């Protein structure tokens, strides 16, 4: 018996995150020893600028080089990382882990964070006991479910937390203990395909606050937008304006979501809102960039508010 | 001797959060015990429905009634109690304890949470040493400054938190122990004077996130909006539409105050944005909403960006 | 079809928490809409004097009385309720929902939170969607697994948290939104069988901290104890007299567990305590309350610290 | 005007967190750019191992050496400094700052955290503006107050936290925003003076627990102690054993501080427990490791319990 090592894919979107995708394993010297490594670059952005053409790109990159490989890698910017890791979550057929890693810390600054995340990240993919868990995100030493998972601060290297429901796992001298997964549909349980899509139907967020404008919701119906999603106040409540727009776009065949501004806890049913009076569907713990990936993913099988809802109830 | 009572002021913005304002008294019978109450309804409205014209109200209401009472407690909707209690943290000149309060279940529901907030607000404001410490919010025991203070979650009676550098001081058997007070500048320490404004200069919220759209943005701007507000993604990035149409107002007489969707830490200056560059103006620890507040008020005074980063790093 | 409702069991350890057990339903009478109650005092303690005896009666009765009823709710203090939780969660052997519940203010105070946790508490133990997920506590709206389930604050109504991996589900409006369930065996899938027993296994807890005196851990050893937990510094350290005192104790028939008084994280194997070296074990996320439970079991079955760190890793 | 740094001074007491104390300038070039650093080894032990020697050993050498220097850094292990920092803020005279600091992986391993820390912790110790703000901690790019800081998680780098009032302050490229400082009395406005002791007062700290055996606490009366701090159950709660035997050691020339093991939150006067009635003192948001501190320097000064109360009401 050889003792052989898992083949792993790092497949980068930007920049690097130890410190060039090929020279990755003379950065971080110890993923020879739990590993085969394979670098690819995909695109070189800064994950502001993030966009549908990046995330069709990894999904169908994914599920094409699913058989090639024991699991990917992806190195992504934070800003936007769980945005990507949802999105992928709903949209990976391979079932092989997918794991997502970042840095809050140039590579080449002091306790640079980079290079010990990358480690772990491929201790994720390499674990055969990742499996079956959806798209995941590895930063400091936690595993993150691709749904919950949220970046709370600016500048922390703790700053990915999954704040509703919690961590999957903790990752200790390469070992990780798993004592939860994700309940909501992922992966290959999802009917979302984009196999064959080269766009996205359109969906924007617009914010609540004081003394709302009208304006930027009224901006995105007159583009024809599928979709709005509502940062709302508090339990998805929105501004007077704000809820009239909406309100008329949501009779005149625009798809309109409640989510919240607000970083923990579900825009629920059987608040302040009647959702079924206004032909709105409620984000539950989706923030309202994640409830516009599933959003614009539930429009691409359907117009109708009631069947988004349920879907908004079982992905 | 009479042992006397404080006399606290209670003025409503909406509906009751104990159970009709002059009743008060009679829903929370152990006020009685701590204060003399005198109620009056300044408004009726839901806070997702809050705006400019109430903020003035309020504003000049208490500065007006500062010498007829010893502090006042403001009952206010949860969704955007940390709006007005940062507009109130930068306008009142009284030197007497102003208290926000609010409940974040039904009065008439099991576990009302209204009732004793209210007694601790009354209890926070009745207090000597609340003074001197700016306008307060009084949720949950604690004791919380107006500029750090915010809504976590969507539903907890917990949700209020100042989530950067902790509340001033914990509540228990009707006693507070103060061990923190704002250092940033508050009420009297403050140049904004707005005794003699009916309208406040037009800010608005525009929200980051992948593929984002500059529409909104565009619309604030084709409208003349004095400032606008970025809702970055991380350390106040900008998706490359949105940064490039905020960079054309910014050279153009837009004043624009980059803050972040991440829900805790500083928008800094020197990280990926060159703010003297673009004459962009870093919110530090201010979230959106709060960062609105305090750009309109900066407003009032000057359009120099340069000024306006001072006033972001003073108040 | 009459529409019937669950017959649900509440059993009470202590004074009641809405407001004399067979009253509740007139305490809380939305109780009626979703269930048929019976109440039973076991037992009548302040919960800081909770003990194994009461342990014993309690899993006795469910186990003895699971037939009886559709599923339970226990009215317990707060001090120790996630120490009987876990013992519950061990021990138990009825496949249907057993559910903790408290209260953090009086039942006579303002805002009292017992009669809304009570409600929460009975929705829960009602729920079909409950079963097969443990022993849970039920506080400020939240489904928590009996396991990590712990309190994090001396007077919070929202002290009862899942710190090292989150919540199971949240309750609004009556109905749990579940998304998690715990990965480590519980209740039918332990090997921990306590019908027979009257007494359990002696087992203490030592604290650490700079100086610590060996005494307390000599008088437990002096006294035969079955057991002792470590309560560590950091990541289950030691004060060298303390590690003295136990390392002595682990070679002469002593059971040693190292946890943490630090809050949160796993006292993990493989840093700066060879357990293998010195007969120890490591507790993982068991903080030393929570460790004592268990290892209080697994000296039930086995003293062989090689099958105990098996035990601790797994249930 | 030669633009000259200030001497900063670099205490260790135990093995180096970047990578020999001399040497921490070549470990850490930037250093070289911000002060002028000299480094003495004062011991070198594992901070499990901590003990009231090189507390007195430290208090005295910064006492001694204040004239000599700009401000100081200790290196400590991460275990136990939140007890030196709490004792060190109270028994240090010097007006410069002293700052603390450690590392959560070891100096070799990939992203060591010790360099930045490093880094911070002298910035800290050099920024005129840390200058009054009692014994500070730094770790993950956050100035923390000596009083209040914790260790909070067992592994995490980002496990130090000032968990019931906030840190005082936020450090990004080499300079921080300081937004609070603590309101109880340290460094000068302390009575307490150690400059002529050799040892402290025997204090002990004792677990409660369902079960609790009254075993460890007897061993602390038998021994002679001074004090014995009480690990309660929620707000600081007594198992009945532990409690008797308190109660008699209390009435016996014992002083017994009832402090939590509940890592949040106050333990506070006019609960369960009557302090009057017992002679007991009562240690607000001490937790126990830090209530043994306060309670060791409180005996140096006085036996009463009324005046040790109102030692733990100011300090």
């Amino acid at each position: 018996h050889h003792h052989h090592l898992p083949n792993i894919t790092i497949l980068a979107t930007g920049g690097t995150i130890a410190g060039g995708v090929e020279n990755l394993v003379n950065a971080v010297p110890q993923l020879k020893d739990i590993a085969n490594v394979k670098g690819e670059q995909v695109v070189n952005i800064g994950s502001q600028d993030m966009n549908d053409n990046v995330w069709l790109t990894l999904a169908k990159k994914i599920n094409t080089d699913c058989d090639k490989t024991d699991g990917f890698v992806i190195t992504h910017g934070t800003d936007t990382m769980e945005e990507t890791a949802y999105f992928l979550d709903l949209t990976v057929k391979c079932d092989k882990p997918v794991v997502m890693v970042g840095a809050m810390r140039p590579s080449t600054s002091m306790s640079a964070d980079g290079p010990f995340n990358l480690y772990n990240a491929v201790v994720t993919a390499a674990d055969k006991a990742s499996a079956n868990r959806g798209v995941l995100v590895v930063m400091n030493d936690t595993v993150l479910d691709g749904r919950d998972v949220t970046k709370t601060n600016t500048t922390d290297v703790a700053t990915f937390k999954s704040v509703n429901y919690g961590p999957l796992g903790y990752i200790h001298n390469g070992k990780i203990d798993y004592q939860r997964t994700p309940a909501r549909k992922h992966t290959s349980d999802t009917p979302f395909d984009v196999s064959k899509l080269n766009e996205l139907p359109k969906v924007g967020i617009v914010y609540n606050y004081a003394n709302a404008s009208d304006l930027p919701a009224k901006a995105l119906v007159d583009a024809g937008y599928d979709g709005i999603v509502s940062a709302g106040v508090g339990n998805g409540n929105l501004y007077k304006s704000v809820f009239d727009t909406l309100a008329t776009a949501a009779k005149t065949g625009t798809a309109v979501v409640r989510s919240s501004r607000v970083p923990t806890g579900a825009t629920t049913q059987d608040a302040e809102v009647d959702d079924a009076k206004y032909g709105f569907v409620a984000s539950g713990t989706l923030n309202p960039q994640k409830a516009r990936v599933l959003l614009q993913l539930a429009l691409t099988q359907t117009k109708d508010p009631q069947q988004i809802q349920q879907i908004f109830n079982q992905y």
